[PDB]
């Protein structure tokens, strides 16, 4: 039953009240975020959607996971306010959502602002457990910031190629690479040619993927016919999005610096992650 | 084919002749074993049943299984004698037992006092694996063994507050709280109420569990309207007990001294836990 | 699509093409090799089959893995010539096959005689991924090499008791011996008896396996009714068959000297391991 984003909060102290029935997407964003190794995550709550950012242990990868008021059964915020979250404090409790859990409610109120609670319903039993989580004011990392700005479909011309893997797909594809390897080689030939995902160690092993069919895999390229398009990418921050599991499908956006964006979309969570090269 | 309790044993020389066409049982009873850390078995035989009898590392639970032998395919023992058992030394071998396994028998001996005989049946195959376990007689402690009757439904009138989880409830309720706390406060007022989980930790997480109908999980109070009835327990013998998930359903009482039983009746198995605070 | 073995190779530098439609043999195969911990591989080339040749970390057990020409889709070999190939080097590649890989295909090209190419091709998405393998031109070990000769059906007639066990069986019996003891007497009296299998260890356990109808297991005995058949065994590399499940069934041959050979036949896929004692 989804009402949308809401006028008025049923609780009068709310500066913050969400609803939705989907908690599973909590625990792959977490465990997504715990395969990051982050620290702390950064929460932006405004009247229209929620936010989380975080950046990974090397600080090379930004990532923005945006669920919108819209779509989930219940949301309210009375304005924009920021949020600090210790990962670590909060893994086991996201990790403890399983399928006797059919709602997750977060509020955060203006008596308590160092509080932010979470409450998983259990219908069958009329179980409600109530999570209190102590929270901080955050010091705002702008960079990690502005990076939303840095994804907008207006901004992403100078990403000549594009493809989609679902996720086991791509979970198979960077397992099978770090088995033997840091950093992969993207390459493609412009015009109607095979993508080439490959590296080579000297005196031990090499490794060539190549994917023969562009239209299988929804590659788009607007690399110029005569150029050879060549990045090299560290593949640790990729095989974390794709383990984690998060969302069905992803596509995957390369540019001729070596930046990575990888999107996904999974209901009311939309999830991006750009890592610089 | 069941047939109870019998006059006079196939050996002659059986002071015990037991057999059980539900092996896993036996498993479950040992993963518990395990789990609580036990290093020896206190093992009475009578006539009419067997009684396995353990504290746990900390001395503080008390675990008594009884298997009657009237529940049985085969039963038989002379009188009432005692056995000590080394846990870690029948530990891989309650574990190998699987559903290639349709049998248990369990033997002991006039003419071998130190020796207790599993035998296993695999019927596909006309499969006979035979155990030899080196035993004691066993000095006894009395405290554990008179705890039986301290379980008694006739002395169960001091625990005015009961109720029942399932074997997946109780280990999701105690799973979650072993993630943050060893301490859990279970209180509940009088008359028609929630029952109340909980426990706090200053400056990180607080965590509160809410049953909102009575009956949906069986509870029972007998607390005057106007009392509360509050203690704080540990909650590590739980898991344990919870994990081994020796039996489909478990009766929790609780008495105002914070002691706590567990009740859980599987076939030919009954076993009850009562934890001391 | 199955064609055998072929006369002249698609591809006009190879000394080697091979190519096969269940790929899963390599993993399992593989899986053997690290169970026994080898360190390289022994690889025989032949015009009509190629041959895996082993050692385990003790160097009493010989694994000779035969793959026949005639039995697979494609096969090609100019001459006789011997790869060397390291088992840890190759690990996580064999390990990384999956169901969605439908072929393997092995080449080995006369212009790179360092060099063993795999390729493993999934068909639902255009892709193909290859390997590009180190390899040495390795001194023989005669001994192994030998022991191919050593279990001809002929040579076979110093074991007077053979059997058969499912790959589920013998991993059941001697993953449950494995739990208790590094040795096993394996023991048969002439005539229509039973197959034991046991060992003690005094003041703790002992373990008796016996198996009432030979029928039900395969077994056959030329041993003299008058005489008793009785060998002790060391059971680690047995575990590491088992576990492999590189095959459905298995059939072990017993000598009086205590040598164990192991047979088993999947599809394309000959495997033999002879232990000595």
């Amino acid at each position: 039953e989804r009402k949308g984003i809401l006028e008025k909060p049923v609780r009068p102290q709310s500066r913050l009240e969400f609803s939705y029935d989907n908690p599973l997407i909590f625990k792959n964003l977490f465990i997504y975020f715990k395969n990051l190794k982050s620290k702390n995550i950064l929460v932006r709550c405004t009247p229209t959607e929620i936010t989380f950012f975080s950046r990974d242990q090397s600080q090379a990868s930004f990532v923005i996971a945006t669920i919108d008021g819209k779509n989930v059964n219940h949301y309210y915020a009375s304005d924009v306010f920021w949020l600090g979250i210790n990962r670590e404090l909060v893994e086991k409790m996201f990790n403890s959502i399983d399928r006797s859990f059919l709602k997750i409610t977060i509020v955060h109120r203006y008596d308590k602002p160092e509080t932010l609670f979470f409450i998983f319903t259990d219908f069958d039993i009329d179980k409600e457990c109530t999570y209190q989580i102590t929270v901080s004011e955050p010091e705002l990392d702008m960079d990690l910031i502005e990076m939303e700005k840095s994804i907008s479909e207006e901004r992403l011309k100078n990403y000549p190629l594009r493809w989609e893997f679902t996720s086991k797909q791509l979970k198979k594809t960077f397992s099978d690479l770090s088995n033997y390897t840091e950093l992969v080689t993207i390459e493609k030939l412009g015009g109607d040619t095979p993508l080439h995902l490959y590296f080579q160690k000297f005196n031990s092993i090499s490794y060539h993927e190549m994917y023969k069919s562009s239209n299988k895999i929804n590659l788009t390229s607007t690399i110029p016919k005569s150029q050879v398009f060549q990045i090299n990418v560290k593949i640790a921050h990729i095989k974390s999005l794709a383990s984690a599991m998060v969302t069905d499908k992803i596509r995957i956006l390369c540019e001729e610096n070596g930046n990575l964006i990888f999107q996904s979309e999974m209901d009311a969570l939309m999830l991006n992650t750009i890592t610089l090269n």
